[PDB]
């Protein structure tokens, strides 16, 4: 009773929560976990692949940022060992299980809550895209220009959000609201504002994305887009099961929908002049 | 290379930060990790053991909170497999490696710092230790008495720190500083002080324990005790890599020392008056 788990990075703030879910379920079902953590290397990922085969694991489970031809090749050579390939976005007619998170709808929702709160001068601390694409469509649809000097890439880690917010806030003209593409990154943004002497949400409104466990325990309690992370691994982990037992060779798609969690990091903006 | 890890719980406060350092070191070398959480069932651990032997892991890391004779005996059968069996707890004359975290010392440094900064009416949010004990000695030694109404425990998680902080802060009379035995928990206390209109540390000073990865980016930047978890993880790993090749049958002692990290959550107390 063991299961392989070939990841792209346990420590990749994005994925991470998913793993914990795959994990806690295994222990919960007293299985053994055989953790492989690649990082995009045909051989390393290969290595990890054969080893789980030799340790005769009762199920596989892949989580990959990409799925290039080579990887895809290997993956087939090991079809005898039952699995679940979590493939985000691009539903390519292969044999991978499609994960549809509705990030595009996620970012949409965020950018829209801000327009509705009356903000028109907006900042964005983008991660390393669908979300973002979502946010620009509402900005576009509302005719809000976004100065390029108010768009600063983060990396999912607090120091990046800390450096990003300070860059944005530290300009003659600044926005009244900032869209943060990651709750963790948003924790580093709340800090910088505070250290600069800015009252959040009073001087700057902030909305993040994820709804990480601690997000409600931020100061202030963080308004964000709840992205079901630890629902995905439990499902993926169940698709693995049925697959090994019931012999479910026919694939499945895991799709979720985003939801806005209203809390306390967002205030009314100056454009409450237009409507009530 | 495959490495096996037997632990009571991967998700337990103390271990959590230790297991991730291990994991991080594994993937760095390219090793695979075989994870198992046994929880205290002689039988279940006795099952993970046989299987790991069966999967031919190159080495074993054992960390268990308690090692009853019977666990120790079964481990003795598997001594052909290189292992590091971490033992917190009173050093015994057996093959276990000793782990010495100097918690009582961290607790004391914490108390003392508070007392030095001028506070005398202190509150406490203990975890479900020896740190608490070392904390109380710095108290007892400065004649300070800490009332029961100002002691409320948590369980490592944020809501627990929130609820206890609210409880202590809602007292007709309140401490001027609080000792939180765990940063995560402190994350919650910090949010609680805020939602009650109290400013940290203008109105209340706060000190945590651990110095978790994000602490510096808490709001405000947290004053806490750095308790080394990553170093321990690193240390055990390397000891295991050593035994794998330099097959060493000599128990080792791992000692770490806590260190105070002065950030921005603690201010001068009323009784502060010894210098600048
Ligand atoms: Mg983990
Ligand atoms: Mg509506």
């Amino acid at each position: 009773k063991s299961i392989g788990l070939l990841a792209t990075s346990s420590e990749a703030a994005y994925f991470a929560e998913i793993i914990e879910a795959v994990e806690k379920n295994c222990f919960q079902k007293g299985y053994t976990l055989i953790l492989g953590n690649a990082w995009n290397n045909l051989e390393k990922q290969r290595a990890y692949l054969s080893m789980m085969a030799q340790k005769r694991v009762d199920g596989l489970l892949v989580m990959c940022s990409e799925y290039p031809e080579p990887l895809l090749a290997m993956l087939e050579e090991y079809r005898h060992i039952p699995m679940v390939v979590m493939d985000w976005g691009e539903a390519k007619a292969d044999f991978t299980d499609a994960v549809i998170d509705n990030a595009f709808e996620g970012g949409y929702m965020a950018g829209r809550y801000l327009i509705e709160r009356g903000h028109r001068e907006i900042g964005v601390i983008p991660g390393p895209a669908g979300r973002l694409a979502g946010f620009m469509k509402a900005m576009e649809e509302a005719m809000i220009k976004v100065p390029e000097s108010w768009i600063v890439q983060g990396d999912f880690e607090p120091e990046s959000g800390y450096r990003a917010m300070q860059q944005i806030l530290s300009q003659p003209h600044r926005p009244t609201a900032v869209f943060c593409g990651g709750d963790i990154m948003a924790m580093g943004a709340l800090c910088a504002a505070d250290e600069m002497g800015l009252r959040v949400p009073q001087d700057v409104s902030l909305i993040g994305y994820d709804n990480v466990r601690n997000a409600r325990y931020f100061t202030p309690a963080l308004t964000t887009i709840h992205q079901p992370k630890d629902s995905l691994g439990e499902t993926a982990f169940n698709m693995l099961l049925d697959r090994i037992v019931n012999k479910r060779e026919e694939p499945q798609s895991i799709e979720v929908h985003p939801r806005l969690i209203e809390r306390r990091s967002v205030a009314d903006g100056p454009f409450r002049d237009y409507r009530r």
